[PDB]
């Protein structure tokens, strides 16, 4: 209700501890806080958790109470609803460990809770479903900054992180800062009066841009006609998909050339009718750099097909033969399939349609009766539409794993190069045989926070 003042007391925070690697950490917690006046679910609360030291006057690994960091990580996974977590937390799904090893690093973190595609409110109306997620992201960042210096930690040093639809869900919160779009769904929940811009991007496998991945998809899986993808689950192309495969691949050397992206020294970046062109050698040399690293620590770079080793050097890259290897993991469409049976159909559904289509292919070749979700929310939740109305964060970090099929190589990639090309600082990389997976590379990624921050 309106009683909820949405003021954050330190006097909530109590301690505790965790044994971690050999060490017990020290940290206070306060959990459950409501963060909007107007929940409209019971999973919007958020959980804040604080380095003991910090409470005692004391510093941790160059911080303190006034300028740490804040890690705003979300437990979103395939757009369902995302648990506050907790680094006591043990039930699927969780980062415990991320938040366990961001408290020794000296970060607060404000893990919130969010509503995903299945949430249903009181009466059991779906309530969760676009842009419900990052609109509750946005409320708990604004419910921090609004608690700046209540709350421990520097609110202008938020920092989201995420994987795949949580990946996505950081990179937006990122890159919409303060967009007009939000207001009246976050003055509709009585969110805290103050800016949703944060300081920098953390993103795992960002399952974004998703009215174009179809066709990012086919042109990286056309020709492997195989599928592999919980129950182990396989199939075979049909006529029909192979035919959306290939038109799928053909347009999206159209998308990706009106884009206008350049290279380091300032060539546009494009395909060719067949998909072939400096914008694929981009993605190629990505790999390639991604084997080298492996391979100078001694790894067998030869599980995946395709690599050209010279001396003690990768020097190119047989881009079909790896993705063969590789291995296909979805069908055709894989983001907005006809039948509408996918997570994104889902998330772009509401309390009327469980789901929707959201490309004009899709919806002209339905299977079943659909209608196509508003075009303005579905430019909404694309990062890349806030770089091409918004504040946006100055640094990213953004991976994808090169033995990652849930989306195309392209995807990211395209992320990264407007961010570059826009001049924001963008850490990327595909680490090598990395699966769908997160929050791997915690010594990389702390070190590239205290980078920006210390
Ligand atoms: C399965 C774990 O990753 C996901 O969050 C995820 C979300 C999506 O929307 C996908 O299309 C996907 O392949 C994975």
């Amino acid at each position: 209700s309106m009683s909820n003042r949405l003021i954050f007391d330190a006097d909530w925070l109590v301690p505790e501890q965790v044994q971690v690697a050999g060490q017990a950490i020290q940290y206070y917690a306060a959990r459950n806080i409501q963060y909007v006046q107007h929940p409209v679910a019971a999973i919007q609360v958020l959980n804040v958790f604080v380095p003991a030291a910090y409470l005692h006057g004391s510093s941790v690994n160059g911080y303190q109470r006034a300028t740490a960091p804040i890690l705003m990580p979300n437990t979103v996974g395939g757009y369902l609803p995302g648990p506050a977590d907790d680094p006591q937390r043990v039930t699927w799904p969780t980062n415990a460990g991320t938040i366990q090893q961001a408290l020794k690093r000296g970060y607060v973190v404000v893990a919130a809770g969010i509503r995903g595609r299945t949430t249903v409110d009181k009466s059991g109306q779906r309530v969760g479903q676009a842009p419900a997620f990052i609109v509750d992201m946005k409320a708990a960042i604004r419910y921090v900054k609004y608690n700046q210096g209540r709350l421990p930690g520097d609110a202008n040093r938020i920092i989201t992180n995420g994987t795949s639809a949580g990946g996505a869900t950081s990179a937006l919160a990122g890159a919409s800062g303060n967009s007009a779009y939000f207001e009246p769904a976050l003055t509709a929940l009585g969110a805290a009066p103050a800016t949703d811009d944060i300081f920098a991007v953390s993103a795992y496998c960002p399952i974004h841009n998703l009215e174009h991945a179809d066709m990012a998809y086919e042109w990286q899986f056309n020709g492997i006609n195989d599928w592999h993808r919980f129950e182990p689950v396989s199939g075979q192309l049909t006529v029909e998909e192979q035919a959306l495969s290939l038109a799928l691949k053909a347009q999206f050397s159209t998308y990706l050339n009106q884009l206008k992206l350049t290279a380091s020294d300032g060539t546009h970046l494009t395909l060719n009718e067949a998909g072939m062109g400096s914008f694929r050698d981009v993605v190629r040399q990505l790999l390639i750099s991604s084997a080298q690293t492996a391979f100078d620590q001694g790894t067998d770079i030869h599980k995946y097909a395709g690599f050209v080793v010279t001396g003690n050097q990768v020097t190119d890259l047989d881009l079909s033969a790896y993705l063969k290897s590789l291995t296909r993991m979805k069908a055709v469409p894989a983001f907005d399939q006809l039948d509408l049976t996918s997570p994104e159909n889902n998330l772009f559904g509401d309390a009327t349609a469980k789901a929707k289509h959201f490309t004009a292919l899709a919806q002209t070749r339905s299977t079943v009766t659909a209608q196509l979700a508003d075009a303005e929310l579905i430019q909404a939740i694309n990062p890349l539409s806030y770089l091409t109305s918004s504040q946006v964060a100055k640094h990213w970090r953004i991976r994808h794993g090169a033995a990652d099929r849930d989306t195309s190589f392209a995807i990211p990639i395209i992320l990264a190069i407007m961010l570059e090309n826009h001049g924001y600082g963008i850490d990327f990389a595909l680490p090598w045989d990395i699966p769908h997976s997160g929050d791997y590379d915690l010594g990389d990624l702390f070190s590239w926070i205290d980078g920006l921050c210390q």
